[PDB]
């Protein structure tokens, strides 16, 4: 359908406009310049070059965690502007918009994070760094436990070989969940959701004719992400309570407040 075909395009264009990183841009960088962070020496070098103000000191693990949070805060802003392209989102009650973004952002973050991840590491700092998976595993607990579950999800997610046209709709569908707690107008949100999911189903059928189960596979990935986010918040809570030097950005505190 032209109406749905153009809706898919609208979403895709809002995704390209509002997110600094996309899969094509990430694969260009990852093909072959990003500074490689593989040990403590290269981490400290990268900090002096890419986040100089940060180290003009606390444990490396705490500094890394603060850099992680800065990326989240930035992606929240990107996701908030992206949400406007979703038919009906800007028409929802202002409180429902906040609730949908509150519960959706981290699911969206980890879904999109897969695009800059491969089995050896991930792009960081607006594509200018590459931190290795093994270095992250080498951090002292509990900080070494943060990223490995995200790599596990990303390797299987990337095996699906989605492109940005698919991912834009997937992220839209994540935001349009009518079963988020505290929604005022569930019925309108469900209809909004049904509309995005309908476009996603048709788009996957056209864009991925070789994989007839791709749509149900992504439905399951949405459930997987919800559990990934729940477990992530639990680890974040442990760090907040037991790491006196690891403070949470207030915007991210509110997102976690009364989540899981
Ligand atoms: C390490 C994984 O983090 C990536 C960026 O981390 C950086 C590490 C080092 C540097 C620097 F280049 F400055 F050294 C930059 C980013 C961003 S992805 C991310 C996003 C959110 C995360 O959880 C924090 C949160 O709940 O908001 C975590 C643990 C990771």
């Amino acid at each position: 359908t032209a109406d749905l075909k153009s809706l898919a395009k609208r979403i895709y264009e809002a995704y390209l406009k509002n997110f600094n990183m996309n899969k094509v841009k990430a694969r260009v960088i990852l093909s072959g310049p990003p500074f490689v962070i593989h040990d403590m020496e290269t981490l400290c070098m990268a900090e002096k070059t890419l986040v100089a103000k940060l180290v003009a000191n606390k444990e490396a693990e705490v500094r890394i965690f603060h850099c992680c949070q800065c990326t989240s805060v930035e992606t929240v802003t990107e996701l908030t502007e992206f949400a406007k392209a979703i038919p009906g989102f800007a028409n929802l009650d202002l409180n429902d918009q906040v609730t949908l973004l509150k519960y959706g952002v981290y699911e969206a973050i980890f879904a999109m994070l897969s695009s800059v991840m491969n089995k050896d590491g991930m792009l960081v700092a607006y594509g200018n760094g590459f931190i290795t998976r093994e270095f992250l595993k080498s951090l002292r607990k509990p900080f070494c436990d943060i990223m490995e579950p995200k790599f596990d999800f990303a390797m299987k997610f990337n095996a699906l070989e989605l492109d940005d046209s698919d991912i834009s709709l997937f992220v839209a569908a994540i935001i349009c969940c009518g079963d988020r707690p505290g929604l005022l107008n569930v019925g309108h949100i469900e209809k909004m959701q049904e509309g995005i999911v309908h476009v996603l189903r048709l788009h996957l059928q056209s864009n991925h004719p070789d994989d007839i189960f791709l749509f149900p596979k992504l439905l399951q990935k949405m459930a997987d992400l919800r559990q990934l986010v729940t477990e992530h918040a639990q680890l974040v809570q442990i760090i907040k309570k037991t790491e006196s030097d690891a403070a949470l950005h207030p915007l991210l505190q509110e997102i976690y407040r009364d989540m899981y």
